[PDB]
């Protein structure tokens, strides 16, 4: 259905851009998300061809990257956000954001369902693009998720002050040699990637940079642990810079946990093992404050709930598998970009944003064939055509350290453009995150978030 | 300390500068409250001479002045408001602050009990600074507590703003000719003392200039009406102002409602009354989504209890009377200044800000009289060494209007230096106000607040 008056999300708002027939002249495109693929892929598409309807519980658009600054406030969790809204005010024809989710989506009835929880009540699609992201992965690790803190999304940033805030209070209470002063005090990250790495750098920068600066006493008794289960941090650079990074985060008074993995989470620690080069197995409780769990990606309901009702996909784990025009093995109109398809790509936004922009654009493509206008095998329109199968040009890899400094690496091809660095590197990645960034509002924001935040202090307020 | 907590909530800080003997002979002040009085008295006291406490539930100062421009994102939440710590780091001594209420003043004893929300309990004070601060009232109108949303404290900007967002959200889901649908969109604020003003003003703001440019269908009919009891809005600008910023509310689609009175208040609707040049009562049904209550202040219960504990405060109705020493009628040691002192001034900001300073030179000045502590009209102490008593040096009023427009009238004793005016006078205004606020943070995020807002829209997410 999809009709007038019924009760989703109330965001349920249409935009009424041009001037369309009663009787339906476009195809019904249905976005699923409102993150780095449905909005890349918003965007670019043309809504004078396509009637663009989007699905996301979320009613604005996460610049990821920036995320792990959010809880110290060393950005304002608006300065990052952007509503669906304003990039519809950039689409010539018509768009519609329904505020709900999908749960089941319906392959060959032809909808995805959305059930809110702010209320048929099914949506028709012509074609379906299901950009929803994965959720992230506890391993079944018991625990995490009664005790620990996803940093994913902007709520997450602001339950980690929250706890992290009523730690250094309860912690300011208790006379300095009491060792349960020493445990609310502690942290632990868990993940050794970017987002893990950049947010135990943040809480240290915080720690250093502003909470000595009026309760030193707590300052000191602050102890940020980062743990990983490899052999080192930041893989996808090339060692040389992983170590340097390595250097810098215990430089900064960080505790790196290299080659460990957490066995169960309990209230007020977390057992930990340790598989040393000799292949030992060592034990280590770790006792924390604030445990943050950066890693690893599941597929969602949604996702998981679809893999039954498309044959092909049965045994795919990961994520939806793709061919090369980024459509579901086993479904005719069907897609699937970033975190939810499985690509055999870095689950990234980089990856999202290229698949979301070049889908985009093939989409231009299929309106000047009147084939396309109707018609179990699927490919054969996009080979009769000659349509570019989707290649990956990965660009290379930011991550910031803490106090200051950065490593990088950027790229096109074969071709390896640039490599930090330090103090310099810093520079860059400010102004290339800000680059990065997909509009104008934010961008500003985040401007002025670091311009003030040289003359002054973070913003820790815990209920704001 | 040591650990004197058991009473006082999470942030009690204590910053231990000055090299302080256990057993002291600086005297010790308490300042009650973190708000114009209060912090106003803790900025000119020399925290050398004296030794200062402060308890407060509230660890931030706030500039209110600028508050009704936050529910609409005219202005961040965390621009207008700077903690005391912040301000308390800026002293030449010791500081600190048990982050608490006060629940009893125990003038005969020394002490006021705290009983913190978040934990005997008494503080001893030779000194007292009574500057709490009023609450708001709602004459016991039936409804008022229960469907209202007063405007007095940061959570209430966050209560509106939820508020109308949830309303625009379930109201864009109903069809354009339906009644409740136009209720939902209908905003009542009771008062129009600058604050029901501004406030009205800023929220058809946000309509005329935020909501219409994505829903036209909603903004159009969204109606905001501002109920005043009195011939005019606005009374404390003179006669020929009041009716022009009436002009302006009413000619930017305001429907401003004088001589009337709100006889109860109910979940739909509220009941108001209207008095007639005629003298002729007449009744009338507002129906209304959203209720700001920005309406008269009355006394907070900690004073009140401290009415029946002083023989000349028995028949103190209004608050704490006070000499003109500032000092409360019937104690000697504790001092009364802010909207919690019944000075016969009018209860504003800049009065407090005035009555502060003032006592801090005073509070000065009995730092060459070495008497006092060596101590029934105890007024006559300071009266025989000549003390200066205190004038209210008048400065003006102010008030926003909405549609960029702005009324004014600054002087001093009678020497008026102006009284404006138009879209001048919002950047007088602008000016005047961001030189009032108390602190370079504060000051600076709300400059970028207002330039953001020229460049970009306002920032209207019901969950931050
Ligand atoms: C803290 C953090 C920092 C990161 N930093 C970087 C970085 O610096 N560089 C980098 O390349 N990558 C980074 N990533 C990874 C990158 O952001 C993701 O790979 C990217 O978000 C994937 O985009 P996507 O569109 O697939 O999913 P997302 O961007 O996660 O978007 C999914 C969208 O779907 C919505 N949604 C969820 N469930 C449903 C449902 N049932 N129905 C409808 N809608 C739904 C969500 O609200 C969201 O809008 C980071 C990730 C995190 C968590
Ligand atoms: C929205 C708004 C806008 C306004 N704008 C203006 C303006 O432009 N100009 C103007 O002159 N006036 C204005 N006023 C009125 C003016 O701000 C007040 O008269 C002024 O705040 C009085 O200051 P105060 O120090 O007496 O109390 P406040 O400034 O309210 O501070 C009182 C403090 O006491 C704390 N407190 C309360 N109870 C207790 C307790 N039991 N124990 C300990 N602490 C307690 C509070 O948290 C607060 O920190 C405005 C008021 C509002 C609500
Ligand atoms: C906006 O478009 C872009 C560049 C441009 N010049 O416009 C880029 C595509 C932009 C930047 C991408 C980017 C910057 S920096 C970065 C990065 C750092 S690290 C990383 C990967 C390797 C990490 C993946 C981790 C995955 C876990 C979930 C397992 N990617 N990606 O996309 C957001
Ligand atoms: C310039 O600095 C100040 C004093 C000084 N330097 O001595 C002032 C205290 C300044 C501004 C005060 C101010 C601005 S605008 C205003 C005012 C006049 S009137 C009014 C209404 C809102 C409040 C209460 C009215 C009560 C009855 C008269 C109805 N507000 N007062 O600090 C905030
Ligand atoms: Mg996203
Ligand atoms: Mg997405
Ligand atoms: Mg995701
Ligand atoms: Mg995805
Ligand atoms: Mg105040
Ligand atoms: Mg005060
Ligand atoms: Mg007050
Ligand atoms: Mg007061």
């Amino acid at each position: 259905t999809g009709v007038e008056n019924s009760g989703a999300g109330p965001t349920s708002f249409k935009t009424m851009k041009v001037i369309d027939p009663q009787h339906s002249d476009k195809p019904n495109v249905l976005i699923l998300g409102s993150g780095w693929g449905a909005i890349s892929f918003l965007k670019h598409i043309d809504t004078k061809k396509y009637n663009v309807s989007i699905i996301s519980p979320r009613s604005y658009f996460l610049f990821t990257p920036l995320l792990p600054s959010a809880p110290v406030g060393t950005v304002d969790e608006k300065s990052i956000i952007e509503p669906i809204v304003n990039f519809a005010l950039k689409k010539k024809g018509n768009v519609t954001y329904y505020e709900a989710e999908a749960t089941s989506i319906n392959p060959d009835r032809n909808t995805v369902t959305i059930k809110s929880l702010s209320a048929p009540a099914e949506i028709k699609y012509d074609y379906l693009i299901s950009a929803v992201g994965a959720e992230p992965n506890t391993f079944g690790i018991p625990g995490v998720t009664d005790y620990g803190h996803f940093l994913k999304e902007i709520p997450n940033s602001l339950e980690i002050r929250r706890t992290f805030a009523a730690n250094l209070e309860k912690a300011n209470l208790l006379p300095k040699g009491d060792p349960e002063r020493r445990r609310l005090l502690s942290i632990v990250v868990v993940g050794g990637g970017p987002t893990g790495v950049e947010a135990a750098g943040e809480l240290q920068d915080y720690v250093h940079q502003d909470l000595r600066k009026f309760l030193p006493a707590l300052a000191e008794e602050v102890q940020i642990h980062l743990v990983e289960a490899l052999p080192i941090v930041l893989n996808m650079f090339e060692k040389k810079l992983s170590s340097y990074a390595q250097s810098h985060l215990e430089n900064t008074s960080i505790k790196v946990h290299l080659r460990t993995a957490v066995a169960k989470v309990e209230e007020k620690q977390l057992l930990a093992k340790t598989k040393h080069e000799d292949g030992k197995i060592t034990e280590e409780t770790i006792p924390y404050g604030t445990l943050i769990w950066a890693t690893g990606n599941k597929a969602r309901p949604v996702i998981t709930d679809l893999f039954k009702k498309i044959p092909e996909q049965n045994s795919s784990k990961r994520g939806l598998a793709v061919n090369d025009f980024l459509q579901v093995k086993g479904s005719n109109n069907i897609f699937a970009i970033g975190d939810n398809a499985f690509a055999g790509l870095p689950p990234t936004a980089q990856v999202a944003h290229q698949e979301a922009e070049y889908l985009a654009k093939n989409f231009d493509k299929m309106a000047q064939i009147p084939n396309f206008q109707k018609n179990d095998k699927i490919d054969l329109l996009f080979e009769e055509n000659n349509f570019k199968p989707f290649k990956y040009n990965d660009l290379g890899a930011l991550a910031y350290l803490g106090s200051e400094r950065a490593i990088a690496t950027i790229r096109s091809g074969k071709r390896t453009f640039y490599t930090g660095g330090g103090l310099m590197t810093f520079y860059l990645w400010r102004i290339l995150y800000l680059s990065m960034i997909l509009s104008a509002r934010s961008r500003l924001k985040v401007f002025f978030d670091w311009i003030k935040l040289a003359f002054f202090k973070r913003d820790f307020f815990k209920g704001l």
